[PDB]
């Protein structure tokens, strides 16, 4: 089994996802998504779970008291701590796996610029915390990054939900004046492996020479 | 001002976009999302999006015929295509930035192999295409990916390295101190060492920004 909780100040975010889940998978405990909002954990009245930052400048910190006490009561020892930031550890498939044989992950989502950063210190002396970035931009919260996440790792848990890939054609052979690649018609499968490949080093050299 | 069309067999998975600031910026008439749902543009009664590949191989490939008419309604030669996919250019900051200030986005959402190639062909003979990944991993389609696309892009619509720790109050909290320079009111000192826990917090998590090894 795997349990996700998640901890948000946007719960609705999240809602789609859990609706996503397979019946089977649920019915046979092979995973639960939780999700929570933050504002369980505020002290005052007007549930605050932000405040400005030390040093100055602009945007808002959220609150460490408000972030220990959610984490206190959702956190065990065994738990993956994931804060999803831009500043983060590239979030990436080797992650994904790794990930997607844990018990018990635990997503925090920040807004805007970051939580305090003694939560993650004071939760990483007795529990693993990951930050991580799932891509070179910056979005307004940790909320879409989650989902992300979330979706990355549980297509790997079986049941649940290098070069790059080359095109992929289907039905009609000829369509709007273009034809299927006639090779993959061919019946020759050596040598469409071999045409697959070369269609694969092309495209990974035009769009993403960094692989090579 | 911008419209943003999504094309996707999952709508209701495109909710989200009305929460935080994606939603404010629908509210406050910035920006106008629509969501539609590709099966409309089917026209058998199991209203089937996709068929076994050509040449072979695992899954099944969406059909072009079907995205073909959902495209030729939805966009005009002034649209920007816009295909997620593991294998595309990759989507960062800058690309943010360069669609922030486009006036109709449209993003066609795959499904696991994916859209049949000569549909981004055709689109490109009428208007630009971009097949971006967001990142190094690989999802079951591009739904999510549509959703960050919208995030990164909209925080951005008027109207290099890692950012370091933060801090708020309290000054001490469980026995761990806010740094001590960022209590004293130097905005020198505060300045610099903000600087230099950007560049450690880059050189530990990405190398790769400033140039060495990952
Ligand atoms: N707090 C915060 C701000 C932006 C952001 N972007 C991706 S994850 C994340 C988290
Ligand atoms: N069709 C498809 C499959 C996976 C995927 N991952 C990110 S965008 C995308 C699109």
């Amino acid at each position: 089994s795997m349990k996700i909780d998640v901890v948000t100040i946007f719960p609705e975010y999240l809602q789609p996802v859990r609706q996503s889940l397979p019946g089977k998978a649920i019915d046979a405990g092979l995973v639960d998504v939780a999700v929570h909002d933050l504002r369980r954990w505020t002290h005052d009245v007007h549930k605050s779970v932000d405040d400005s930052p030390y040093g100055g400048g602009p945007g808002m910190v959220m609150k460490p008291t408000v972030w220990g006490d959610a984490l206190d009561e959702i956190c065990t020892s065994e738990t993956l701590l994931v804060v999803p930031t831009p500043a983060g550890y590239p979030f990436t498939q080797e992650t994904a796996w790794q990930w997607s044989t844990e018990d018990h992950l635990v997503i925090a989502c920040g807004r805007y610029e970051g939580i305090d950063q003694r939560v993650a210190d004071d939760a990483a002396t007795r529990m693993r915390v990951r930050e991580v970035s799932i891509g070179d931009y910056v979005l307004n919260g940790g909320e879409a990054a989650a989902l992300v996440i979330i979706e990355a790792v549980l297509r790997l848990v079986p049941g649940v939900l290098s070069l790059l890939e080359g095109p992929s054609y289907t039905r009609p052979p000829s369509w709007r004046g273009m034809d299927v690649p006639p090779v993959l018609l061919s019946g020759d499968h050596a040598k469409i492996a071999a045409w697959r490949a070369e269609q694969s080093r092309q495209r990974t050299i035009e769009r993403r020479p960094d692989l090579l």
